[PDB]
């Protein structure tokens, strides 16, 4: 792997969070790393405030996470599955229904498009490394398509290589050779050595406030924390409306501004507080 | 315009046949990958097709008296689900172990069925559009099936009585600016597809059982005899597809639940309301 000091600049979109909307210019980018690279880091999107209330929510409920029978845990030990919470006071418009992220997501999978991932990723210190897998499988064996799925992992710290920074292997999303993939969507180790003397694997550190799109069918691993803190990450997936997802379970508190919005999510509205504390999302 | 089921697109069978040898289904998938629609006629007993016939003009009268009766583009095609009770719930309608022996080729074992449906051609009717039944995933861009249509004629389709027109080899095409947001093919690719490779219609005698791409153009014309035509519909997605689930009683639970030829089903206590879907939960 190479292991970077800053996001690469092939990669990268400096905004601020007062940018609404890109460019066209900016847009046209931002497409084009996507297009070839599978992955786009888009730094200064969210406000400090917003990343504080999710990083101190998340860090407070990881007690009763870690309390509970079974862990659910990623490939490896350290890598848990854990929802941020889901009451109104923790559900940011800047964070759902990010007006960059869906300009960038209705321009790739349509106006269509709708989040159906409400969770998230924490890395515990000691943690071990991840087989390079991809979050979402081709949709057919051998053959070359289209995205149907974009990733929005929102850090809520600074990510070093000390810390577990997500490893990352830009132009995997359109690898499907025949026998690449296996059950759990790891790559068979010969396309995985193949694929390295072509295009190694990146490391870089990513500020909290940054948000990441990439190809749901990108290559990537989780690696160790090697420091003394949790590293929490924030996941969201955008799929084409006609991929089969079960809903996000959110209190009907935020059905007004939610179920209104031309930035769709697939959305199951309930009567008072949902337990976002046994995980389907976890391999 | 043919006097039965062209050789190139068909695979007599019997009843009995429970499953196809190698070659059989080589040369199946071989029609559905180039033409886009295979004929098996032959496929289920009299018996069943009988019942399914009954049950569906009997149902007619209901499907006419309400306010708006749906109909597919234009008048005489009308959309008719079949009655979903125990006893008109048939494995080899619902499971048949040829259809899912294909289905599970093209789309994977995890393939299930979402669609227990019909259309009830009417004396009189008039010529729909050439559309597709399932659009293409992506505008511009050439992918393989994610569905396959599975339609079974509930009388002899005659030249005279409605025989569905298809386009061989249709389900490939997908140019930009192809497809109104009906699924209807834009005049000037229907024209140029059509010096290319034109349209057939052909009779297929009751007990077949027509397996195509849901992508493949087709229409649905004027029915110049004296019945209604009726067709059963179901249709075939990867796992992957979002569909509702089709409304079925749990008194089939224990046999369509259980199977390895899947279908996306909610089971209901009691009856189930298969013209409205106005049943309680
Ligand atoms: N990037 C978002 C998430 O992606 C993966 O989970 C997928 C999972 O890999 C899929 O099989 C499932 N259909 C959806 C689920 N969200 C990962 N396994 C999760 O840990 C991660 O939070
Ligand atoms: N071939 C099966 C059916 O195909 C069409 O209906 C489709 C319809 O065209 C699709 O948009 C929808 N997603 C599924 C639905 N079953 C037709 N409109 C129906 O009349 C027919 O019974
Ligand atoms: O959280 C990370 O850095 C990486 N995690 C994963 O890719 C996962 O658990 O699927
Ligand atoms: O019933 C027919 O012959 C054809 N009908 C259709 O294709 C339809 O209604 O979608
Ligand atoms: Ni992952
Ligand atoms: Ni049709």
């Amino acid at each position: 792997h190479m292991a970077l000091a800053a996001p690469p600049g092939e990669l990268t979109l400096a905004l601020t969070p007062d940018d609404k909307t890109l460019d066209p210019a900016s847009l046209d980018r931002a497409l084009a790393i996507l297009a070839e690279h599978g992955i786009l880091v888009l730094t200064g999107m969210l406000r400090t405030r917003l990343t504080d209330q999710l990083r101190t929510a998340m860090l407070d409920d990881l007690p009763e996470v870690l309390r509970q029978q079974d862990v659910p845990t990623n490939f490896v030990p350290g890598h848990v599955q854990q929802d941020p919470p889901v009451r109104e006071s923790l559900l940011f418009p800047d964070v759902l229904l990010n007006p960059v992220v869906y300009q960038i997501t209705h321009a790739v999978l349509g106006a269509d498009a709708r989040n159906a991932v409400y969770s998230g990723n924490m890395n515990l210190p000691g943690s071990h490394e991840q087989p390079v897998h991809l979050d979402e499988p081709h949709l057919w064996p051998g053959i070359s398509h289209p995205p149907y799925c974009l990733c929005v992992d929102v850090p809520l710290i600074d990510f070093t290589l000390e810390n577990g920074s997500t490893e990352y292997w830009p132009g995997s999303h359109v690898l499907n050779p025949d026998e690449c993939y296996d059950e759990r969507g790891c790559v068979l180790p010969a396309e995985l050595e193949r694929r390295r003397a072509v295009a190694p694997p990146v490391r870089f550190p990513i500020p909290v406030g940054s948000v990441v799109i990439r190809d749901g069918r990108l290559w990537h691993r989780g690696v160790p924390n090697l420091s003394a803190a949790p590293r929490p990450l924030l996941a969201m997936t955008h799929y084409t409306e006609w991929f089969d997802m079960p809903p996000i379970q959110l209190p009907d508190t935020v059905k007004s501004w939610v179920d209104g919005s031309d930035r769709h999510t697939h959305a199951h509205f309930v009567a008072g507080d949902v337990d976002h504390l046994d995980h389907p999302f976890a391999v």
